[PDB]
Order: structure tokens, then C-alpha cells, then sequence
């Protein structure tokens, strides 16, 4: 049978014979417990940890089997659960996440499946009643899209943001509530103020309209 | 004590004694500087950079520890700062981020440390003053939750968005600031009508808007 | 120029190592890494990383699969950028893109130069006297998508829930509706104004 060869020196020539020193150094640079067993002269494999999409890990024997991994049930804190394409960061500093996500701008962010960007652009005011109210944050370095058209997403758990001249946070469906009623609310003081005003003499007031009959 | 064993052709069988030449090839195969020394044999690690969540990198020696502060710290442009349970995506093509994020339902989104999603839903439109105003984006294909009831997220640095009926932009205070003080300014209108109509009569009320 | 046969595993330091021996560690590799069977030609490993334009690239060691990872990123992961790392310095935060920062616990920056701040409350707004309360008053922290005078727009968002509890965000369509009511509503207090006249002056609302 096969026999040991004992009392090897380092090898250095490229047709020298390497000893275990050298090997060992090398399966060191595996890590994952690779090792040469001193009884038997075995290779143990690396043992690489992974983390699933759904709160658990897997071991791995080898290298690639751990790249590919990344690549496709993620990294801890995160993951994407699909097999479908990839994203796509085209914009310079561009940030794309979820499959088929396309970050197609410069400082764009794509977030989610099939979450898509479009060219940023700035909206200045808006005009109510020809007075025109002033907005900030008028000069978009890009755009977070969280969605494309027909398939948006909605936004949930946001909380309340400061609202005032000069507040760049977002809004929630609770202050926007706030405001609906404050408008039906001048509603009633403003039929008030028709019906009061038409009393007379078969006068009337239409709230359809707002016109005194008199 | 030892000597170097010369003249060895590369190994084929199992059984075959390997030489330098293919323990070299392997060593390559490891990157980050592996490699065997020419004159001595001393076989030099490999040295893998790893990006910290603090600004920082540090080297490490093994593949393994790699994939552990991958595991740990992050990637670069990448980071999450956390020892506490990995995200779930849960749901086909959902994406989950953060220490105890969670993603429930197809294509959503969890974004944040203890962030969860519920199913997704429409609204279509709001009523006032007996009106139907319609809304764009009614049918969403998901959520992107950036919190958990009780534990919201203010959402800052928004630019202003479009005003329109096709608008799927997201809104900011300063819009809806500039939308109230529109209220206000035709409150202060309709008190100077009640008040104005009153004198051509007598008393106005802007309580009531009685006159 | 002459192969050595017959050599059993070596154990000690000093030990003759065998191609059995060698081929584990190839096999620890992966990604095809093998000792030719007829030649004892070694084959380097072969390791898929994704790039950011849609492409993949096939790298030949570890160091340059962990470079990638640490630059064009993973599948499904990816920034594109050359510039400064990300950096989450709170407590559980999490911090996407060049330059972003998370400065605060449970904080999320997102995007190329994304900043956040402490977070802070917004209780309540007052509207002709009449005080309105919010959802969501006390937040655990902030997700900044952008920085003063670098702000970003947020598009494609569907439609929230408009309710007294309601944590949805809200789209521009949705503001346009409420901005459209009171115009509306404008349109009748001018009728009742001009109609009482019967001048009436629609910018201060005077009947003279
Ligand atoms: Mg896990
Ligand atoms: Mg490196
Ligand atoms: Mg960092
Ligand atoms: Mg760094
Ligand atoms: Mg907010
Ligand atoms: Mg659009
Ligand atoms: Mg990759």
C-alpha cells in the first residue's frame, strides 16, 4: 500500500515536492475550520454560514457555493426573495434594489420589485385662488421611485411630518384628514352666513351654489 | 534535517506526490497576495479588504472571516449596524432591510430596523362637500413599510412634488402648509364679505358666520 | 521531469503531501477549480459576480469575487459608484448608498449623499382656530432620502388612506383634489358675494 514520505523540506523550485506546512497554510487561508488532520492526513472542508431570505442560515463547503449565495438569497440585514432579473444601477451614484429595479439617473434610488425612475424634476409652487404659496425643496438631485405606473406602492407606518414653509418631510393621510374637515367646516359657516343674509320677502339662499335669491 | 525533494513532475493520481507548481496554481487561486515564496517556500496569506460600517475597512486573512463581516457589517455603499435577528423577505419578490425587518406579502417592501409590512390596499378617491375627487395610483401591487404601529418613521428631505390629478408623487409640508393658508386666506375673505354685507344693513358673527 | 507514485497522505509538518490532499483544498474553491485527472494541470476557480448594468463577469480568485462585492455589489444590491462608503453609526441603523449617513439609533439613509437627523414629532395642526390630531406622533427614528438643498422627490407611490389614523403617505393627486375643493368652494362664496351686490371685489371679498 501507499507509504508516507517523511522529513520534506519546504518546496521552492516548482518541481519540488510540497510538504503539509505548505498545504496547511494554504487551507488557513480558507478558513471555515479547513484543516489537515494529524492522524490521517484528511482535509477537512470550510464550513461557510449563510443567510436564507426567511430568518435562517445554511453551511456551505465551498467558496463558491457561498458567492453564489450572495447573489441570490442575500447577505444579513439584506435580502431580496426572487430568482427573477436583476436590478440595474445605471445612473452615476445610482442605487438599485429588488429584482428588476432600474435606477435609470444619476443620485436616483430604485426600491423594490420592478420599481423604476424617471429624470427628477422640480416643482416650485402651487396656485390656489390666483395666490401662488411658495414650496421647499425645489431642486431635486434625483428621485426615490417605489414603484412604476400601474404598479406604485403605497407607503405605510409614515409618521406625521412638520408642516410649515419651509418642511421638506413627507405628509400622512392623517394631516391631509385634518385639513378635508377644516374645509367642510368653513363650509357650514359659509351657508350660515347665505341663509342669514337672505333673511327678505321670499328671499333664499342655494348652498348648490352660493347665490342669493332676492 | 529535512531536504527538499527536486525534479518531482505534477502529481495525477490521487496517490501522487503534488509539487510546487500546482500548490502555486491552488494559492493563486485564493487572490488578496496568496502566494508561495520563490526562494524560501514560506507561503504569504491572503489579505481580503472588508468595509466597516464606520467609515473604516480592515483586512482580513481568510475567506471565512470575509464572509462573516459580510454577514456582520455589510458591503460596501451596504451597511446596517445591528446584532439583532436577520430581516425576512418573506414574500415572492419582496425585499427585506434592517435588524427585524419584515416583508409579508408579494413585492413589498420592509425598510428599517423593526420595520413590517401589511397587505397592500387602494384608495380611490375623497368626498368633499359632496364631491368626488379621484385619485392616481388606486391599484397598488404592494407596500413599502419604513415602521411598525407605534414605531413610525418620519420620512425627510423630500423634494416637492407634482400637483396634479395624474400625480403619484409623494407630497411635504410645505405643500400642504401652503394648502391651509389657503384656507385661512378665504376665511379672511368671507369675514370681510359678512362683514361688509352686515353695514349695507346689524352685526356679523365669524363664529357662527351669522349675519 | 518524474512523478512520484504511491505516496499516502502526509500528517506531520514535514510530511509529503499527495494530489488526494491537494484536490480538497480545489474542491473548497469551487466554482470548478480541479486537478486535471490526465496532466496534473491545475484550473483556476471560476466565480459569477454581477455588475450594475445588467451584466455579469466571471473573476478567477476570491480577493477579486470579495472586490466586486465591495463595489458593483450583489444581485439585487447595487450602487454605482466610485465614491465614499455608506455609514451607519447608529445603533441598529441602516445606511444605503455613497456617502450616506445614519446618524442616529434606527435611523435609515438612502441614496448617494442621504443624511438623516434626529427625529422629532408632529402632534397636531390648527386651522381657523380649530386644532386637528395626527397619527404617528411619537417616531422611532427617521429615513432621510436625500439632505438640505439635496433633497429627492419620491415617485410612483400609490394613493394612501386619508382617516384620522391613517399612517399612509399621500400622493399629489390627492392634495390636488383637496386644493380643488377649495376652489370650488371659492366659486360659490363669489356667487354669494356678487349676488348680495345685486360691487363685489372677489380679492378681499368686500361688497360696497
Ligand atoms: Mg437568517
Ligand atoms: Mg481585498
Ligand atoms: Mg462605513
Ligand atoms: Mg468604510
Ligand atoms: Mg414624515
Ligand atoms: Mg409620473
Ligand atoms: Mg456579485
Amino acid at each position: 500500500g501507499p507509504v508516507a514520505l517523511h522529513n520534506v523540506a519546504p518546496g521552492t523550485a516548482s518541481t519540488d515536492a510540497v510538504n503539509v506546512g505548505q498545504l496547511g497554510a494554504v487551507t488557513t487561508g480558507l478558513g471555515g475550520g479547513a484543516a489537515i488532520d494529524p492522524k490521517t492526513g484528511a482535509v477537512t472542508a470550510p464550513s461557510y454560514t449563510v443567510y436564507n431570505a426567511d430568518g435562517t442560515t445554511s453551511n456551505v463547503g465551498n467558496v463558491g457555493a457561498a458567492i453564489d449565495a450572495i447573489n441570490s438569497t442575500g447577505i444579513k440585514y439584506f435580502h431580496a426573495n426572487s430568482t427573477k432579473p436583476d436590478s440595474q444601477a445605471l445612473g452615476a451614484d445610482s442605487v438599485a434594489i429588488g429584482p428588476n429595479a432600474v435606477a435609470n439617473n444619476a443620485g436616483d434610488v430604485a426600491l423594490g420589485s420592478g420599481a423604476v425612475t424617471s429624470q427628477a424634476g422640480g416643482t416650485l409652487s402651487e396656485t390656489i385662488n390666483g395666490v401662488t404659496y411658495s414650496f421647499a425643496g425645489t431642486t431635486p438631485i434625483g428621485t426615490v421611485s417605489v414603484g412604476a405606473p400601474g404598479v406604485e406602492r403605497t407607503i405605510t407606518n409614515v409618521a406625521a411630518g412638520r408642516i410649515g414653509q419651509s418642511s421638506t418631510d413627507a405628509i400622512n393621510g392623517s394631516q391631509l384628514y385634518g385639513t378635508n374637515q377644516s374645509i367642510e367646516a368653513l363650509t357650514d359657516k359659509m351657508n350660515s352666513l347665505g341663509n342669514t343674509v337672505a333673511n327678505g320677502s321670499g328671499a333664499s339662499y342655494n348652498p348648490q351654489t352660493g347665490a342669493v335669491n332676492g
